[PDB]
DNA sequence: TGAAGAGAAACCAGAGTATACCAGTTACTTCTGTAACTCAATTTTCGGGTCCTAGTACACTGATGG
């Protein structure tokens, strides 16, 4: 195998990759970064995710 | 009085003979390039579109299960 593959699959089967539980400080956290990269009803979760830590 | 040849009327292949193609080459031309202006016809090439089928991201929905 490579080590990218053994990586991959190690990766693609972890746990510990997402963080899975909410915190009060994460929590102010996604409100913070939403009010700011909001344009209304528009929320791009995808730019805000590259803020908010794993 | 037959014998060993003498003569005679048939076939039969073959060697010149007769064709039968089949190349073997001498002049005698065009066709190049360059130049030029002309104009139209035609081609090439060339950057960019154009349409189309097939995924792709991404926010949301809609359960789902523990």
């Amino acid at each position: 195998r490579s080590a990218f593959q053994c990586l991959q699959k190690f990766q693609q089967h972890n746990k510990a990759l997402k963080r899975k539980e909410w915190t009060e400080e994460e929590d102010r956290m996604l409100t913070q970064l939403v009010q700011e990269m909001r344009v209304g009803s528009h929320i791009p979760y995808r730019r805000i995710v590259y803020y908010m830590e794993g």
